[PDB]
């Protein structure tokens, strides 16, 4: 398997990193790395102190664009903290190392993977601000992505930032449907903020966000911490599932719904996932192998 | 005076290429396709038609997008023909060579473009998504741009109407906005199709578009002749009006208005533009020199 | 002046349809629905929007295909908007209930019609998928039909290009078949290139603008899209179709007899082969302006 | 199984009939007429012929459409003769007596069966103008059809009344590409003329048809005469090999190759077969069991 990510990396991005990085079978091809949860010249750093903390550090990275299509850039989020990452300290971990970073845009990057990978799946853990403007730069390119693994939409209704949204596509709305009216949503799997809400995780049941031994369960807890407060002391992941899912596929599945998508660019609801059910449409998770999300996250954090 | 044409080549935009041609005051630095009144494929193939119809080969053409960023993407066959340019021949004209193309995305070239050409221009006689695209890769790129000539919208400022249905502008309003909000309006040069639907001619009255003896006014006269049938037997210059001021500067202007324009990316009239008089806007021309354009018309088809 | 109506509702549809609501010496007998502008089922809630705004859905509407006979069911038309009808909300004219159907085929019920329904005459606004398979199967039924009227084909010999022209290239073995089965002499057709010779510069001219009601409403706000997609212009293809097919000879101004082929190969496959011909169809060529532009008034009353 | 017939019989349509009848285990659910060898007049009539002299003829009979979709009726040498079967007299089979035909059209009763009755499969030895617009008046009904089994095409250079093509595709190849398109060609096999002459009898060294005795001998044999002349004394048994394989399953095929078919509705060589590779495509049989088709052709002139 062969696998391109695109991401946002705050907290859970990183941890989804090292869950496709801890996997021998994933391929991690590039990087590509769009505004969100941190400042794009934020979210290089910190998916550079991932590879770091994890040892692999050899996979390319590009900087895609530092802002929504069409819609204006808002107040930068503190959801993330400052640094966008559980505000993590460079010696406290030893990353306090030149960064790596290529000199293509990752819309150039992506197309070139797209032409030349074959069977080339992607990852997108945030905006599709870069997906969007590659299908509409080299559509015949982009197409030949072997499946799209994408979280976002919170279609049941309850969201993040709005009453009934969801923050990744609410960044760009347009960034989404230029995704579903271009990729065949046959071949895209959706990780919905509300499969992150019913998933979520009681902070004082489980422990698997604070450990000790090694440096990646020290990232792991250090950086889990400022969010799971933020959640109000629970652990959703929208990022980690929607990578677990991507890499395992049918030991993910439980019962996701096939349905066709939409977003609306019009309203108060800019920004709501509107879905419609279809056999020839996106597979959208609903409900998870909760044990197994355990026990692989427990894995990669050893130090065997 | 360098200048970048962005076309979905129709008969308007054709006719608007063959004026920059004829002066050498300019130097067509390259020519840019996007999927507009026709398919892109077409729009490619038109910009080889015109430019084989001159004899300069040597301009580069890319490749660009082939619909508007979110709009579908509506080609007007009704107006412009199937091939997008008329319908005419290619073995009436000496046009059955292979077509000129690069292999590399007009998005990527233009951001090429801008950051090596000193003192570089832009006329836009399409939606701007290939612009908007470029706009939001690299910025700091295209705003070294010293002039945008954009051609679209319906506005209204000291005058009061406004008609109905303006192209390039209501296919990608998203791009549009992209533009109006990324680059400094007061670079900006904008010929309305109101402008375009003020300055008609009945074909009957004028004669700048039948006439024969050489082979770039059977170009035009062939060219222009279901469009002309479609507008109500009128000729209303909408794209080579674009041309005609962005070279010949403020010596082809009567009234430039100044207004801020707004494009309405929502609501009932999504394809509709808002402005207010603005000194740091636009340049939005509302009168131009009819009678020294038609001059140009018939003085760039000598032989 | 009972008539069945063929249609793919799209927004000229509607309006040619009111031209028949309107008038009480034409009884339309049926609505058949076909794939052209939008997929079916908008052009079945289409059509029940219309009856509704006009207020008497008491004609039955059926489903007819979702694609042409052979061609390959391409070209998402979204001209006349997502909706097929120029994207209305509902709310503005109270019209989400739900939708009348009928469980017959529009084919079987067409045959059932003429073989039934006396002096009966068609109205064809769209493609003729329908109305051909419906030839197929039983010609000896649709022949009782007294007359055709359909709207299509853009004869290209002026300056209008025929590639406007979508009734026919949609599926133009559907023409073919008609016109190599059904009396092109009973038949008159009002062309593509005749709707844009009678098309009105929108800026001049008003019918099509009021809101005085909910059908005033419904035209204008249905025409809004095509207006601005057909560069500033009203050209009713439908429209003027149902005016001649209401108003006989006292819509017509001008009108050629021409024998009729269908282009099935090669470049131009959805073109007219069309010749001067005694007993050739009644290709019209122009109309009374103005009549035309009264009784669109008439009808919003 | 329960099979469907689609015919326009001629003299070996008539044959392939009393094959799908000798089978204990076929249950004729219903026949469909349509205008091919011989008018749709004709093809009743025969049809009736066929179901009188075999002794079973309760299974109902439908007509279809009178012409083709779009091609005309062209030249036809009565390859199968004025009634299109022999120019038999009905007085030598006890046949001069009243003809069944129902009152629904062919398409409409087509449809009904599929939509109702299950696991139903087609056997068409005609053009396919029925199920064409069959289908196109309800494909999501014809759909549910189980299985194809057509005779139709010559994907080998050339065929039996034109240089190219073959008479069934030929005569209709607007219906033809409309199955092509609309029915899954995996779900479909195809009994081509090129397997008819390939699979040809010496009809100097072979017999079959010539035997007297039973009026099912006394039929084959003189419905048989005339067409046997016209192929050059050969016996090319397109019909009789098509139900062969749709009621004898994969026993009755030695050789067969995937491919999928396309018509050429264009230039010189319209009606013409198209054939290539595919693993999802058809399945064009090219050598068949030549042993047990004589064997079960004997089987049904048996005098038991
Ligand atoms: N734990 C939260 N509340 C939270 N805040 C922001 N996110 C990001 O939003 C997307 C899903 O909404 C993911 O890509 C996450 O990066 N998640
Ligand atoms: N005014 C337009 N925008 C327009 N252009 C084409 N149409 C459709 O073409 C048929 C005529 O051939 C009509 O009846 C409509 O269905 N409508
Ligand atoms: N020309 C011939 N040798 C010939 N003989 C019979 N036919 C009929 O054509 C189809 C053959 O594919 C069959 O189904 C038959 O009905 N044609
Ligand atoms: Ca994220
Ligand atoms: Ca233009
Ligand atoms: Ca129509
Ligand atoms: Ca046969």
């Amino acid at each position: 398997m062969k696998l391109w990510i695109d991401t946002d990396c705050g907290i859970d991005d990183a941890t989804a990193i090292l869950i496709c990085l801890a996997n021998p079978s994933i391929e991690i091809v590039g990087i590509s790395c769009i505004g969100g949860n941190a400042s794009l010249q934020n979210v290089i750093r910190n998916v550079n102190r991932t590879l770091k903390v994890w040892g692999k550090t050899d996979i390319p990275i590009f900087g895609g664009c530092q802002a929504p299509l069409v819609q204006p850039k808002m107040e930068i989020p503190h959801i993330h903290g400052g640094d966008g990452l559980g505000d993590i300290n460079d010696n406290d971990f030893g990353t306090n190392t030149p960064n790596k970073l290529e000199k293509e845009h990752a819309v150039n990057a992506l197309i070139h993977a797209a032409n030349t990978i074959e069977d080339l799946n992607i990852l997108c853990l945030a905006p599709l601000t870069n997906i969007a403007i590659a299908l509409s730069m080299a559509p015949e390119a982009i197409l030949k992505i072997k499946h799209f693994y994408i979280m976002g939409g919170a279609e049941n209704g309850k969201g993040n930032i709005t009453p009934y949204g969801e923050f990744n596509w609410r960044a760009d709305p347009e960034a989404a449907q230029i995704v579903l009216q271009t990729y065949p949503q046959y071949q895209t799997t959706i990780a919905s903020w509300t499969l992150a809400v019913f998933n979520s995780f009681n902070a004082n049941d489980y422990d698997f966000f604070n450990l000790d031994g090694n440096l990646v369960r020290r990232f792991i807890r250090e950086t889990w911490k400022p969010i799971i407060a933020f959640d109000g002391g629970r652990i959703c992941p929208a990022d980690p599932l929607a990578a677990f899912i991507a890499v395992y596929g049918d030991r993910a599945i439980k019962r996701a719904e096939r349905l066709h998508l939409s977003m609306v660019l019009e309203g108060e609801k800019l920004g709501m996932s509107l879905a419609e059910p279809d056999e020839k449409g996106c597979l959208v998770v609903k409900e998870c192998d909760a044990e197994l999300f355990v026990k692989i996250l427990r894995e990669l954090q050893d130090h065997q």
